């Protein structure tokens, strides 16, 4: 033994092309708000008001037009550009100076879910050091990072396994201490040309300082047509009040 | 006794705010395409390739970034700016010179439907003069222009009646001859400050040269959250081929 | 024996890179106005209010943000996209339907000059048919289309000659009848991959219906750093009044 | 007794309207580069590579399109939005967390000058604490912050005096320690509704830790038509090499 927020809103959006030809996936509707508003509200609800937003050079104009300084939402934004869609871990690496010695909650912009994050953030704040991942039991684990759980302990995490050990998806909501940046520096682009967040989670795991919690409500990614539509249906009654209009 | 296309894609998008804070309603997803692609494909399918697009000054950049010259879609686009959301009839008025002496099919950008328009365009091409409107029986006629039909004849059309005479909504797909422009010049902003398309339809009706057809498949507007979501669900399997990606 | 205006504002702007990385050359300052305002004012001063603007897909947003419907300037704009910088003649070809059977004044967006165009437009309006070009004696004719004048008659025009026959540059202000479009259809990309405006001027010349006038005041292109700076210096006291701000 | 860079590129640009209707003053040409490139190169030349850029919400898209992550220029950018043109001091206040305990060089985006800043940064790095301002003798001191110098000591600085005590303009290049932020918190909007940088400079002065240097080459603001044109002429031969294109 001071909590920062990070929303990763980069990527090409190729899977959703052409609805992402001009826009940027995280500015597409999810319910009555642009997708990215959900991540902002999740952090705000936990009193995490210092938030860094990462996106592509081309997309930054539109993202900033929506989010501004953050004053209208009761938060405070800082922006950085990710040159190429080189990976989640690469995007997170740009936030090193912003986080400093504090802890952070990282939310992948296309992850939409019902749980409040506060209970998890509070537990993590009571955790001496390390990281925490949030799990969701899913029907199609092959699409995600998958946690191999034995006797209530994570043995290993595997990214998009052809033969999943379980149905526990490691969601895109990560809680980290500042040590993550020193490890991000020991680079390895995977078979698909990316710095993998699963490698980071396994590093903390091997160090014996990774904890996890199973989420209670619904969760979905919004990066495919079917899952984007699902997120929209699930999000119908979500209301953020007059600050978010 | 030469058919032009017109897509009206203006308006404020206030009903959908904030998902329309930056974008423009007609560039929001409807299925796997931006809403406006549907109108373009409807016209293209009828071999109507000379198309004028009307939108706001602020929105034109994004609309043009999606649509371009029209070459990628096998069509040809021309653009004009509507300064203020002064009405459908006002927007149509900007297309006078573009249409010249030809006939036209006007599609409100937020009208999504399954019918091919060709059968209606072919009938209209065989109509000596006048106009044609396409009707849909709906559950909530109070939201639309409503046709009072007696003995298979339209007696009058009424815009958003408090007490609808019928459930026949006059959809936002209009077929007109070039005489519409001379009448648009005899202006009257309604109680809400707009030049009403219903007034134009009634002018043709009183002249005895308005025809109608009842549509066969589904139809929906996409200007409210619930109706936008409905259009998305209805549009899931719509495929425009590789030209539209 | 009805005069339309055309401003060609396309091209890559590569010569001015990087000041044209984001913007678009014709929106760069020339005096106290964006470059394109000069062309608009020239046409407006001649009571030519129906004006078509041609530019690239990417640049259209910014061009339209400046120009709008044209109402603020007392004119009326219509826009079309030129997919690639395939040439002046190609850009002009997109204006066929807009012009119809009328005559037109074409102004290359980067041509800045002091003369009023009215005297030339009035003469042309009294010309049975054909075209008219406006000439400027220059120090560096090798950069431009060059008119070979003998006994007060144009013998031929040559595009960027290595050995100029004269110092008479054929400026980027062209007056044409509607026959230009039928000829633009008989395509020939030059040695540099473009449809050449000089070929069009020579076609009218061989038909014996091309006239010319020598301009009286200053003129400059604004497509190079040095010439853009020159145009700025020359333009210091140009005032368009409160409509142009 | 670690040097950060700050470029303030906000403001309305009203003085330059309409050439700033769409763009943003700091993206207008100054020589063969956008105005803001000059400030970036000044900092880079001094090995100041961690740079924060402040601008308006609307302008951020274009600024980021030019600057990106900073990788192409050998620097590293972080961006924040200034909601309203509430003043230089207000804009600087947004950089508190970014600077932390380090020192900083602040450059007003519209200040163009020939001197290298290194000699001044090196002296400041050898200064126990405080601030440093750079002075230019000018013909029209009434337009600027003016230093009252007696016996080689600054007695006081006065913002845009009606009756200047001297012709020493306090330029828009400021060198500060991290204490500036604690003072920015003791707010006072001046007679024109702004937090004044001159008040900050006087605070350091009264504390006896403000130093100054007279600049050796040319300097100009670029916020008026005449001064923007002057900056352009002065900047003609400035070359930043292939990284800046
Ligand atoms: C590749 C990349 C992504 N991101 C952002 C954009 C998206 O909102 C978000 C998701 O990136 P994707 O490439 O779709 O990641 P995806 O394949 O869905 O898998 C990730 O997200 C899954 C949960 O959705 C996890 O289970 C996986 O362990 C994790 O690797 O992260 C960036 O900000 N920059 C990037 O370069
Ligand atoms: C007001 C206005 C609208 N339009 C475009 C934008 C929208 O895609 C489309 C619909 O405009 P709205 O104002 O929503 O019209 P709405 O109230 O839905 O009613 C219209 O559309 C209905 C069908 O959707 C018809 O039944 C009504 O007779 C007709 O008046 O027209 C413009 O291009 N410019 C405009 O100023
Ligand atoms: C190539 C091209 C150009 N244009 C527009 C953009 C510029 O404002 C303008 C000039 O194009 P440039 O390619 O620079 O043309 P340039 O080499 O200067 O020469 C032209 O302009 C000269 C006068 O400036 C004439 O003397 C030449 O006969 C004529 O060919 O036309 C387009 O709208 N589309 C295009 O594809
Ligand atoms: C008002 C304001 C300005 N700035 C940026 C935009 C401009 O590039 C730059 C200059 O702001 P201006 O309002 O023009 O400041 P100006 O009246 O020129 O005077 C300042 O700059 C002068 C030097 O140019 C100094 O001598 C004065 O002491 C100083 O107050 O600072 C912002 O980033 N945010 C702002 O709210």
């Amino acid at each position: 033994f001071a909590m920062k927020g990070i929303i990763l809103a980069g990527g090409t959006g190729s899977r959703l092309y052409p609805i992402t030809k001009v826009t940027n996936k995280h500015l597409l509707p999810v319910g009555r708000y642009p997708m990215i508003y959900h991540a902002v509200y999740k952090l705000k609800q936990c009193d995490i008001t210092d938030i860094m937003i990462i996106t592509g050079k081309e997309h930054m104009g539109d993202v900033v037009s929506f989010l501004g300084s953050g004053q209208e939402f009761g938060v405070s934004f800082t922006y950085r550009v990710q040159d190429k869609a080189g990976g989640i871990a690469q995007a997170l690496g740009l936030c090193e100076d912003f986080v400093g010695n504090d802890r952070m909650v990282v939310i992948l912009g296309d992850n939409i879910f019902s749980d409040d994050i506060r209970p998890y953030v509070e537990e993590f704040t009571n955790q001496k050091e390390g990281a925490k991942v949030l799990l969701q039991s899913v029907d199609d684990p092959e699409r995600f990072g998958v946690a191999n759980i034995q006797n209530r302990k994570i043995i290993e995490i595997e990214e998009k396994p052809k033969e999943p050990k379980s149905s526990y998806a490691v969601t895109g909501i990560y809680l980290y201490d500042s040590k993550v940046f020193s490890y991000i520096k020991e680079l390895k682009p995977s078979a698909r040309g990316e710095l993998e967040i699963t490698d980071i989670n396994n590093w903390y795991l091997k160090r014996g300082v990774l904890t996890y919690n199973e989420m209670s409500g619904w969760w979905t990614d919004a990066g495919t047509h079917v899952s984007l539509q699902r997120a929209n249906a699930l999000a119908r009654d979500i209301n953020f009040g007059k600050q978010f209009n």
